């Protein structure tokens, strides 16, 4: 019972990469091809289930590609693509015959595009690529999820005050720093909705999720004194709000623009307890469910019940303190480009 | 001096090889040469010659009948030499070749096109436009233009999420934003992201009158849908309400390496979002800004809603949008429904 799975990566030593790889395949009784153009990589592997995902576990780790994607996985396949060749490289820059020639320049037209559009996709459609499933026909499940959102401080004076280039600089920088961290503490970013960063945690990750809050708002206080005054990152600053409940995740749309969306109740309450931010001292706010949702020892601290648009308790924790006030800054804001 | 563009397209062999005899003879006479490749029911082109030949050449492409879904993807300008001076127009069909050494160039080919044609249903409708035009998205800069921002989300929807099956309200969201999407694209706009269960696109400051013709036909095409079905169809119940407004909004690519998108900024967007769910509390399925009203050439029986805190801004809309039923007895129906 084989499988067969292909994949591209980002770039002599081809050469000594091939020879080990013919060493190893035949060792483990693995077939397929390596072919390379415009520093590009496209290799197709095939073999036992268990000894391929050995195999592309140590790739995925190798020095010499990054920007690895799996496009395709086939399993259970009938017959082996390649069954003589243990690791054929094929160097399709060197190949000049002419007949391969527009094949070869739309080969690369089109995977040059497709790295292109990997840059927008979300970050779950991109991981559901990457093992093996169709997007497209992805059943939408009822999942309970920790609805994550976050969004800059005053940043209606913001654009006002600043050039668009000083905004768009602002705006990167913040999306930047908040997909980073959210990525390396397991969280999914779903969209950028204008200012506003949104992404998801399951409900084993609440630690995660104040810790991803807690974190965004250190490396935003460590830029503003690591830049000059003029410099407008000097003004970045950000309240965050979580909350926990189920929610439909799955693709929505139509064959004509398809997205994928989270519904569900909780998703406007993490909005609404981010906003809230604004007037109280602290750059977070969660729901009772966020905190029931964390194992870890937090000073909480309540806030008390707030309308949210049949009151809910909100609470934060110690660490997100405000040094500063929301007026103060919207002041220091206005009057720093004034 | 020439230029040079390739594009994939979705198929709808003496068929095709008909083509070929059209193309070679038309080719020569434009001083146009290429390739036509095809494998597993897609079209690939690449083509090349003085610019007029091409881009008349093209827009006959792009009507013809036998394919569809037809996205350029590069567009080179200023070239020397021609990529194939031989060949007016060689067809190579990739299906009924199997030469040892092509094995793996095909295989990869078809694979990685496919994955290209799923991501493209993901992207944005200005990203896609901007690869029509050949221009690189990621390195456009964002840039302040005036635009009339669109939003309409679906009324009610925290009741039906509440009473309905998960694969119910799918099936309601989907046909949703399948009709939102058809109307708003075959009007000039582009559908920018859904969020949650809205919708927001964008039309430039001469699709006032599109803008307002958008919000109406999916007025209509819904309350058309909601009597096509039966009573227990889960579609009986999809209500909306729009909301409109102009400003000047900073529309371009933002993010980090691992994540980029196209957004808009600005503090019309805003604007925009809260006269969709200030329709709720209005008697009009559409409400817009005074901005857009200025937009709109043709002869639209305005009606003034007063000004509204949110300082206070103008609201206006047209006669055609009035809802013949009452806001608030709806969310109790649909409610009373489900139940
Ligand atoms: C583009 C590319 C293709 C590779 N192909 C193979 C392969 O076909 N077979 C294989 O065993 N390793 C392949 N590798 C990875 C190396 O085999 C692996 O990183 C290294 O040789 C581990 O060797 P070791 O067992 O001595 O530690 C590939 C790596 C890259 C970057
Ligand atoms: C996939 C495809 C590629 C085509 N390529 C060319 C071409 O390169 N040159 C050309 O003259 N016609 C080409 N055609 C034909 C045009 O679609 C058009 O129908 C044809 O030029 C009709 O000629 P007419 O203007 O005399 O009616 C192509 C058609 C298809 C479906």
């Amino acid at each position: 019972m084989m499988k067969r799975l292909v994949y591209i990566s980002k770039i002599e030593e081809i050469q000594r990469i091939g020879k080990v790889s013919i060493k190893n395949n035949q060792r483990d009784n693995i077939t397929g091809v390596l072919l390379y153009l415009q520093g590009l990589f496209f290799q197709i592997l095939e073999g036992e289930n268990e000894k391929v995902d050995k195999l592309y576990k140590k790739i995925l780790v190798d020095d010499r590609h990054t920007n690895i994607l799996c496009l395709k996985t086939e399993y259970d396949i009938t017959d082996r693509m390649f069954p003589n060749w243990a690791m054929k490289t094929i160097n399709l820059n060197e190949n000049s015959e002419l007949m391969i020639q527009p094949i070869k320049s739309l080969l690369q037209t089109i995977t040059q595009s497709h790295r292109v559009l990997e840059k927008y996709m979300p970050a779950r459609v991109i991981y559901l690529i990457n093992q093996g499933i169709n997007p497209l026909t992805v059943e939408p499940q009822l999942v309970e999820k920790i609805i994550f959102f976050s969004d800059i401080l005053a940043f209606s004076t913001l654009t006002e005050k600043l050039p668009v280039n000083e905004v768009v600089i602002l705006v990167n920088r913040y999306f930047s720093i908040c997909t980073r961290i959210i990525s390396a503490y397991g969280g999914e970013v779903t969209k950028f909705i204008g200012d506003c960063v949104m992404a998801s945690f399951t409900k084993e990750q609440g630690d995660a999720a104040i810790r991803t809050s807690l974190d965004i708002i250190s490396e935003l206080k460590q830029l503003r004194h690591h830049v000059e005054a003029t410099n407008p990152l000097h003004l970045l600053y950000t309240g965050i709000g979580l909350s926990y409940g189920h929610v439909i995740e799955g693709n929505m749309g139509s064959s004509l623009k398809m997205d994928h969306t989270l519904l569900g109740d909780a998703v406007n309450v993490a909005a609404r307890l981010e906003a809230l931010t604004r007037q109280l001292p602290y750059a977070l706010a969660f729901t009772a469910g966020v905190k029931k949702c964390c194992q870890a020892q937090w000073t909480f601290i309540n806030l008390g019940a707030h309308q949210v648009k049949e009151a809910i308790e909100v609470y934060t924790v110690n660490e997100a303190q405000k040094y500063y006030d929301t007026l103060q800054i919207t002041q220091l804001i206005r009057q720093t480009l004034e």
